[PDB]
């Protein structure tokens, strides 16, 4: 399970494009139960976390999207629930 944030780099958050590709950022929701997903075509990085992961890594990890001006849009809590 894991609510995917639909995030978009450009020029407002393209400091997030290299945060998701981190080694930090590529790992944090994976082993929680969710994942990154980048749809180059236009800039947008889905990010999949569930809300079965621990509050630190459902707000700050989200919010690590945040530190890097990515911005969270709503794609589907916990896998489209």
């Amino acid at each position: 399970e894991m609510t995917r944030l639909m995030v978009t780099e450009k020029q407002e958050s393209k400091n997030f494009s290299k945060m998701a590709k981190s080694q930090s950022f590529s790992t944090r929701i994976e082993e929680l139960g969710g994942s990154i997903s980048f749809l180059t075509e236009t800039g947008v990085t889905m990010i999949e976390l569930p809300k079965t992961v621990s509050e630190h890594d459902m707000d700050q990890l989200l919010h690590d999207i945040l530190a890097a001006g990515g911005v969270v849009g709503l794609d589907s809590e916990v896998k489209l629930a």
